[PDB]
């Protein structure tokens, strides 16, 4: 298993910014949140629903696949509307052969969150791998527990 280095992540962000401010921003929210590309595209299609606090922002997404559940896209940068072709990202990735593929940004987030002692199953929850079934104790508790761990990562991003 390979994991991107901070410098590969930064290089990619800088290339992304040159290519397009919107592609940069997709990458950036991928880096803040550790969610899948398709979930980042959903939150940026409708930034209205984003909730921000003193330290940290969150965007609830439903998940109705097998059971009905909820998870959150955590981040630190206020959202803005972004809609780009599906092809722009792929295009970006293809021209810069030193650019980290966006899907491997999650692996950087997990790795870094582990280094900051976020428990593995909160990492999974934060990343949207195991959404909380609605109206269960997990639903009651997980958001608040996740938010508190996410602050360690927010703190690190703010550098």
């Amino acid at each position: 298993i390979y994991i991107p280095t901070l410098e590969e992540i930064k290089r990619t962000l800088q290339l992304a910014k040159d290519y397009s401010e919107n592609v940069y921003f997709i990458y950036r929210i991928a880096l803040e949140s550790g969610v899948r590309l398709s979930e980042v595209l959903k939150v940026l299609k409708e930034p209205e629903r984003d909730i921000c606090g003193n330290d940290v922002c969150y965007y609830p997404l439903s998940w109705t696949r097998g059971y009905k559940g909820v998870f959150y896209v955590f981040h630190i940068t206020p959202l803005k509307r972004v809609e780009v072709t599906k092809w722009a990202i792929a295009d970006f990735e293809r021209r810069h052969k030193d650019a980290i593929a966006i899907k491997y940004f999650r692996k950087f987030v997990a790795s870094k969150m582990a280094e900051l002692s976020v428990p593995l199953d909160i990492i999974d929850f934060i990343q949207g791998r195991k959404p909380a079934r609605v109206l269960t104790q997990h639903y009651v508790s997980l958001f608040g527990i996740a938010k508190e761990q996410y602050k360690k990562y927010a703190e690190w991003l703010k550098g």
